[PDB]
DNA sequence: CTGGTAGGCGCCTACCAG
DNA sequence: CTGGTAGGCGCCTACCAG
DNA sequence: CTGGTAGGCGCCTACCAG
DNA sequence: CTGGTAGGCGCCTACCAG
């Protein structure tokens, strides 16, 4: 009843795109279909952005990697990793000439064998660019190889998540200490950005080698569901990929020269956006239905729309402040475009349930006075103001909301 | 070549000197680029979704699958996934016969997923979605940048896509189609050291189809970059077979089926095009001597601004460059931690590592910006070196990149 | 502004009035500091333009009737650069429509 | 002259307005003819222009919007000609430059 | 305050002959 | 086809209701 | 393994050369 | 100007007995 208002609020907002049945929790858990629409792309586009500035950009000696979605096949069983065969390869037996059937064992065999398979995670990715990164560090230890994109992962269908990955190479001296700041540091921010931080929570966990690590889950209305896994992997996985003189990954920590532990820090992106969805419908004030997401990451931070008054003047008026505030990275949305004219109410409840944090109505007013209406989604509060100030108001709200998250 | 050589050893590049090479760097078999590769492509995707997306009138973003649902073509080339259990399945499970193993593989190419080789399909299956947004108002545009697949001449090798699927009745189709050819080749050109090396040329396709490639001259010959087509409206009535009803949109007041144009461009191939037009053999003084730098433009540039100490006591010098370098990181300027590394390096192996890297600015701190807080500004461009106040360099790093973005707005 | 430098001063002063010609021929203010006749240094000379506002200073040398080379000093940055003749028109446009259009987003 | 023929006046009066800001910053003077809202037949329009002494009166048409041509009538000559929309810059740019290059040899 | 509406008059579409 | 008016069409103000 | 000094280690500033 | 360097003295490592 309440998980089915919610989304079918965001795919009328287009939140969510895709029919009926795949809009169920099962199918957007298992990311079979482009589960996001236009509005989607935008607030996992937000998310992506608020992730890269607090684990790359204001995080030291972290940098960024890319990484191919295929990596080399190999015989290891029960592997699960969908592979990668040329259609052309098959028909180029099936068709040029007529095969046997030890032949046609062995293709199915050195297909198990050779082809390429799509990749799980962004760990093997950051390991195969250590050494190169490792020059570019001067062999100071420790550093961070950041990377976010999209993985495989089987569901005779297969899936595909958006992995935000950070491995971080340190020493094994100081490896449980950080391990411990990428824990706090991964929980503080997706709970800055929350209604309701206490629905994240962490979780320590254990793998088959014993190796400590921690998990990170969202209490969605059926449960808990991983978002973000954190991994002490030691330095296993770093020395089968470099075989042979281990003087080629050594690291310095201060003055000594030491194999570098690795940790993994991969959260779900596509995940996460699904988790502020549930995170930001409130019903308030007579109900309303409102997406109160994170002014840094609602998708669409001011809509423009006109009222009484001559409707070329007003226009006019609306695209110069569409302007200013799209060359001052404020998003528009941009209503007085549209040939359907709406109700104030029906105006309201669209923006609201899109997750507009402010409304502004032009109206013959401003073409005396230059006053504009401006009205709030949190607090639903409509108030006048002169046009002039509209794109520092906006700025220094935007900013303020970004600088009271970070002391949290 | 010595650019490829010095885009390996300041990481723009990565990878053996073997898939270094130019047929290697083309076919896109391998992770070419480094952190400041990265970096790179994503100011040039950055500058792309901004003058495609962001100041353009109904064009919205779109998100799809690297998967596309299987069928029988057979002129398709694109590989095809299949689990790796169903092939245990059949060579661990039981003896099997030749006529098993044929409709074992027939039935993978019916039904086996398959990569993505475009974002045309992905925008046309979002077409319906999308026209229930804009109210069926017509014209509008669905991007998205994504990575796809394509054969090599056996491996496969992956590049970056900025596509734009632009619906429009074909009544303007042509006009529109001209506008976003003029609209390209100009946002290539705005952050090029040499614009005459980017160039149009029309083409068309099996079945006549009119449309244009952009190109730039590589020193071994043009290379496409970017397509633009004129589909027609075949590709979206095999989409949403049925009532066309549910596909029309409003051309004015006129209710039609409208013309599909596509616009795909070549990221990881562009910013390889700017990395060759940036490279040039410039002299910070003639008499006393060349030198290697990356002119890149500064919109482009991975690494604004460079912070060094000087002479000085280290402790309290390396505390201001902290504090100007979270200044900096606060106001959208990238910036490189020079004064954290433990390797002292001279004025002068620090300039050409920095010129190298395309670094635009370099700050050096010292005794006496703790004195009357003057730093040393040198210019990558100019080679020129300035005092300047350190309460300054903000705003000037800022209006420079304002004013070098707005020159070529007006390009 | 165009000057010479060292070299035959009757050769030097006829490539700067073709020099000027197609400077003027194409909106280009032009101070021919080379039809002067008086005895100045450099230092007296650059003293001078950049107390006038003078943008740019080219000097035409005997460099310039071997390989067509000329000196090019600006005011902003004191830098000299070496630069073939034939391309000072296409920079001189070139800087001269990028200036009016960095102040036009002002 | 800029002026709009057969079609939706809000769609040729964005294509005009656009090409006079290409015109204007190309130095080239525009009567902005199409701003105005009352009508007038060719005839009249064209006498106008000739009272006027505008070198050249464009048309802006619903073809314009289908194949980018546009109709360039010739003050002098009274001769109407179809032309690309993109090559008018160009046109216009070069007509006056040869104008003042034949006059200088006079 | 806000939306639904009726009607005068100028702008604009599109008739409809050559 | 093309271009001139005839005439349809939508903007804008004012009144009203809830 | 713990802790208090003994002793090494690196910062800082004058020279010197190119 | 700038880089390479030598050395006095306080900061810091890590000796080395309990
Ligand atoms: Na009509
Ligand atoms: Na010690």
């Amino acid at each position: 009843v309440a998980r089915e208002a919610l989304v079918d609020l965001c795919r009328r907002r287009h939140f969510l795109s895709g029919t009926p049945q795949q809009l169920s929790t099962a199918a957007l858990l298992s990311g079979c279909h482009a589960r996001f629409g236009p509005l989607g792309v935008e607030l996992r586009k937000n998310l992506a952005s608020q992730w890269w500035s607090s684990m790359v950009v204001f995080r030291e000696q972290v940098f960024a990697v890319d990484s191919l979605h295929q990596e080399p096949g190999s015989s290891q069983p029960r592997d699960s990793a969908f592979r990668l065969v040329s259609p052309e390869s098959i028909r180029e037996i099936l068709q040029d000439r007529e095969p046997s059937k030890e032949q046609l064992v062995a293709f199915l065999e050195n297909l198990l064998k050779t082809s390429g398979k799509l990749r799980a995670t962004l760990l093997h990715g950051a390991l195969e660019h250590y050494v190169n990164c490792l020059d570019l560090v001067n062999r100071k230890l420790p550093f961070g190889l950041a990377q976010i994109g999209v993985c495989f992962h089987p569901v005779t269908r297969v899936g595909e998540k958006t992995e935000a990955s950070l491995v971080w190479f340190t020493p094994t001296r100081t490896s449980s200490q950080w391990l411990d700041f990428w824990l706090r540091h991964r929980l503080l921010w997706w709970r800055k950005f929350a209604m309701s931080p206490s629905n994240f929570s962490s979780a320590d966990c254990q793998d088959e080698l014993g190796r400590k690590g921690s998990k990170l889950y969202y209490s969605f209305p059926w449960g808990k569901e991983p978002i973000e896994t954190l991994w002490n992997l030691g330095d296993q996985e770093l020395l089968h990929t470099y075989p042979g003189n281990v003087s080629t990954i050594q690291g310095r920590d201060g003055r000594k020269n030491v194999v570098p532990c690795v940790l993994s820090v991969s959260g779900d992106v596509d995940l996460g956006t699904l988790a502020y969805l549930y995170d930001s419908f409130q019903l308030a004030e007579l109900q309303r239905k409102v997406l109160k997401l994170h002014p840094c990451l609602a998708p669409i931070k001011v809509a423009l729309d006109v009222g009484k008054g001559p409707t070329v003047e007003l226009r006019q008026v609306c695209q110069g402040l569409l302007n200013e505030l799209l060359e001052n990275g404020i998003s528009v949305w941009p209503g007085y475009s549209e040939t359907v004219h709406s109700s104030l109410e029906q105006l309201h409840s669209k923006y609201d349930e899109m997750s507009v944090l402010f409304s502004v109505l032009v109206t013959e007013t401003t073409l005396e006075n230059g006053l504009i209406q401006l009205r709030s989604r949190d607090t639903t509060m409509k108030e006048m103001m002169h046009i002039s100030k509209l794109r520092d108001f906006l700025v220094k709200y935007l900013a303020s909301a970004s600088n009271v998250a970070a002391a949290l």
